[PDB]
């Protein structure tokens, strides 16, 4: 869910705010998304957005709202470490692994300041 995802960014950026550092960044950090990643970052959160898409397009699967956010999977984080819980169903353990890949991906990027609440009518 949500919340969870703000805290394994936490857990593999641990000097990190993730709601004020990757909301809104470049042209797939945020809602929605357009155009091509402006960024590695961005990408990590295109491949993220995708991740969220493929788990709604899991046949199996029946998410609140039908938005995958909506759901809690249980996961540990031990310095710098996140798990994903074995005992997370398929549908909860695959949203988990979108998170967690997103999570370790953002702490490899690069963080652009440039990017951070980019133009996107324009630069998108
Ligand atoms: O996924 C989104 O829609 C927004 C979003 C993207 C990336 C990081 C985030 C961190 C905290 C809150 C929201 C975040
Ligand atoms: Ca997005
Ligand atoms: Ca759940």
């Amino acid at each position: 869910a949500l919340w969870q995802f703000r805290s394994m960014i936490k857990c593999a950026i641990p000097g990190s705010h993730p709601l004020m550092d990757f909301n809104n960044y470049g042209c797939y950090c945020g809602l929605g998304g357009s155009g091509t990643p402006v960024d590695e970052l961005d990408r990590c959160c295109e491949t993220h957005d995708n991740c969220y898409r493929d788990a709604k397009n899991l046949d199996s699967c029946k998410f609140l709202v039908d938005n995958p956010y909506t759901e809690s999977y249980s996961y540990s984080c031990s310095n710098t470490e996140i798990t994903c819980n074995s005992k997370n169903n398929a549908c909860e353990a695959f949203i988990c692994n979108c998170d967690r890949n997103a999570a370790i991906c953002f702490s490899k990027a690069p963080y652009n300041k440039e990017h951070k609440n980019l133009d996107t009518k324009k630069y998108c």
